[PDB]
DNA sequence: GGTAAGCA
DNA sequence: TGCTTACC
């Protein structure tokens, strides 16, 4: 199977290399046959003989168009005649493009800034991570002797742990007596053993957690000072930093660096994204953290290292397990998109759709629209449309509730109303559907580019689901499940893609119309659910409704609910389908986007309320959860008021622990660009004053300390407490939190 | 990707 | 307001 691709300049000409892995043997495969090119649309096709002779320059030398062919393609469905300008080297494309645009007989030019190795994959129709191959995986993590004032790198690497399917060890240079620890002469020899372990194991994939930003760049700094070449690549080569977005990733030749941190952040939505937090949130069992302050003492003392070694071992072990679970999802995306895992694993869903289209656009002989210009991109940002409909809830406590939602609303709208730029407002098209409220016409004679592709996706997904039901072997059952999950992720990325400012196939009018149809079909079911079935729709948000027959018998509300979806689906066009999602014994609707329901088994789904927020104290979440609990389960509002008043005294007596006092707030900008200082900013601003590495995306916790003055300067880091203002955590957190529910019951501050 | 509730 | 985070 193909693991990666690249090119190298062999005496001025470009050579594609395919890093394969076939039946156990890893083998590089070269190719010199492939030619870089671009497209040029001419006003006068006779003026080709002039354009053929255009010439640029690069690093002193003179550059020209090696060849030219007249090809007929399509553009947004319509047939187009375009000339294919072949060059010699892919880095000639920037200079030639410029000079060809200037020409008056050239209208525009397309597919010019597509990386050369990616052309190869698309054009040759090759797909990474195909076929049956047992890839060797190896996770690893390091440990640094950090002091609070020290720069990045000055501290020695203390440990390097690595994990595997068979074993999981640690490598250090102090004397730790454990079966998994490996004692070594020095830092120098630690790094050396690591490199040997990598050569011995020979991993097809190297897994890490935060490798791109921390693990690898730290190694590099140390290996520089110790004069050691990090021979990690199969080419014998070192890890190379390669920019992909504004982000700077890390690359290893012949192997696949797989940083989990990127994939994780976009898959789930946890409070904090430390390795410890993520591990528990996936599997269940715990994993503690030993801080850099605690380890530095353990290094000087040299007696506490029994546990620090245990910590490092678990990081590698963790990373491997996490890695092992998140990989098949990511390798299936790579297989579906048709790009190397390394990129996919660091690629936004927007981009994933982009590349998916580019490939399919080739397969259909369609010329890809160009990226937006700087002005267009900016003019696209200052442009919007209305989104989903959200009903003001019928507030209060309600019995016997039902949830009904659409199966893949937006995909079904797209597919069945043929929504795409290549069908928008076509001239003299026979049949079309009009967009509600916004009035965009969509031709339905020939199925549009994107709609057509969603069809194939959902059809295949639909084929897998029926295959899973009917399959016997429980191995393929799991692999099927991953394919089907990947197609889902891609399938639901199209609506967002349409309004993505950097999108080649950006189509605001498409996005607007999908939304438009959404509201129509939801408001239909709404009016139809009450006026013809007697239900009372309590709340709505885009995709689904809550309903009930106020006072009615449980089993009747269910019986009629099933009947309503059986009737309404007959009224809905194409793929637009509604379903019976589930039943909830009670439900409490506070505001829009904020409510709680409780199933027949006793579990409570809380959405939007402080319970699931980061920027609220866990004492406020815990208290509020018990207030909800004691209202949803049964009317014990008497002890409910005692539950919260019991917490006021414990919070007053300083009897409540730390962590339950921590408030988390992400830093979304550079500290310089902040125009208004908050509490989480003032903490991270004074940390950076002591040389600490505060970057965007970093979620810090601030506990408020008892004093008097500004709320921001009184907040100290939550990671290290002071062995807090009781007025804040009561009157500005727990009380407001609990009030949100009890407000409807009429309670004041009591 | 738009809709929406909150804190000083 | 500036700001943050959740919802679909």
């Amino acid at each position: 199977m193909i693991l990666d691709v690249d090119y190298i300049t062999e005496e001025g000409k470009p050579v594609i290399r395919l890093f394969k892995k076939e039946n156990g043997k890893f083998k590089i495969e070269h190719d010199r046959t492939f030619r870089p090119y671009i497209y040029a649309l001419l006003r006068d096709d006779s003026k080709i003989e002039e354009v053929k002779k255009i010439t640029g320059e690069r690093h002193g030398k003179i550059v020209r168009i090696v060849d030219v062919e007249k090809v007929e393609k399509k553009f947004l469905g319509k047939p187009i005649t375009v000339w294919k300008l072949y060059l010699e080297h892919p880095q000639d494309q920037p200079t030639i493009r410029e000079k060809v645009r200037e020409h008056p007989a050239v209208v525009d030019i397309f597919e010019y800034d597509i990386p050369f190795a990616k052309r190869y994959l698309i054009d040759k129709g090759l797909i990474p991570m195909e076929g049956e191959e047992e890839l060797k995986i190896l996770a690893f993590a390091i440990a640094t002797l950090y002091h609070e004032g020290e720069e990045f790198g000055k501290g020695p690497i203390i440990m390097i742990s690595y994990a595997d399917e068979n074993e999981a060890k640690v490598i250090t240079w102090k004397n730790i007596d454990l079966p998994y620890v490996e004692v070594v002469s020095s830092e120098r020899e630690m790094i050396k053993r690591f490199l040997r372990i990598i050569r011995e194991k020979d991993p097809d994939i190297i897994v890490t957690y935060n490798g791109d930003s921390f693990d690898f760049p730290y190694l590099a700094k140390r290996a520089e000072k110790l004069g050691i070449k990090l021979t990690i690549g199969r080419d014998g080569s070192e890890p190379k930093m390669q920019r992909i977005g504004d982000m700077t990733a890390v690359e290893v030749k012949g192997r696949i660096h797989f940083d989990l941190y990127h994939v994780i952040t976009r898959t789930i939505n946890l409070p904090t994204y430390t390795l410890e937090a993520v591990y528990e949130a996936i599997f269940g069992k715990p994993k503690e953290k030993v801080y850099a302050d605690e380890i530095a003492k353990a290094w000087e003392s040299g007696e506490n290292l029994e546990r620090v070694a245990k910590y490092s071992m678990e990081d590698a072990k963790a990373t491997y397990e996490l890695g092992k679970e998140f990989l098949p999802m990511e390798i299936q995306l790579s297989r579906l998109i048709g790009q190397p895992l390394w990129d996919v694993s660091r690629s936004s869903t927007g981009n994933l759709v982009e590349w998916f289209l580019l490939r399919k656009a080739y397969e259909r002989n369609e010329v890809a629209p160009n990226k937006p210009s700087e002005e267009e991109y900016q003019r696209r940002l200052r442009e919007s449309y209305t989104g989903g409909f959200v009903k003001e809830p019928e507030k209060g406590l309600w019995d016997d509730i039902v949830y009904l939602d659409f199966i893949a609303l937006y995909p079904s709208i797209i597919i069945t109303h043929n929504v795409s730029p290549d069908t928008l407002n076509l001239e003299g098209c026979k049949n079309y559907d009009i967009a509600p409220q916004v009035g965009h016409k969509f031709c339905k004679d020939i199925p549009g580019f994107i709609p057509s592709l969603l069809g194939h996706l959902l059809e295949e997904r639909q084929k897998i689901k029926t295959k899973m039901k009917e399959t016997q072997d429980p191995i393929e059952k799991i692999l099927l499940d991953y394919r089907q999950k990947a197609i889902k992720l891609l399938a639901n990325s199209f609506y967002g893609y349409y309004g993505y400012a950097k999108a080649r196939w950006y189509c605001k009018e498409c996005a607007e119309s999908v939304t438009a149809w959404g509201r129509k079909y939801i408001e239909l079911v709404w009016k139809e659910l009450e006026e013809k079935f007697g239900f009372k729709v309590l709340y709505i948000d885009t995709d689904g409704l809550h309903a009930t027959i106020p006072g009615g018998e449980s089993e009747e509300i269910k019986k009629k609910a099933l009947e309503f979806v059986k009737y309404i689906n007959s009224k809905l066009p194409g793929l637009l389908e509604l379903e019976y999602e589930g039943f909830y014994k009670r439900g409490f609707f506070v505001t829009k986007k904020r409510y709680a329901v409780i199933d027949e088994e006793g579990k409570v789904i809380t959405r939007g309320l402080e319970i699931v927020r980061r920027d609220w104290s866990e004492i406020a979440k815990e208290t509020q959860a018990r207030v909800l609990e004691t209202i949803l389960k049964h009317g014990d509002v008497e002890e409910a008021v005692r539950i919260v008043k019991e917490v006021i005294q414990k919070l007053a007596n300083y009897e409540i622990p730390p962590e339950k006092l921590a408030i988390y707030e992400q830093i979304t900008r550079p500290l310089h660009e902040y125009k208004a200082i908050g509490p989480h900013v003032a903490v991270a601003k004074k940390l950076a004053a002591k040389g600490v590495k505060i970057k965007p995306g970093m979620v810090i916790g601030y506990i408020v300390l008892r004093g008097d003055g500004p709320i921001s300067n009184r907040a100290i880091l939550a990671e290290e407490y002071d062995p807090y203002d009781a007025e804040y955590y009561i009157e500005n957190q727990v009380l407001p939190a609990v009030l949100r529910i009890l407000e409807g019951f009429g309670y004041r501050k009591e």
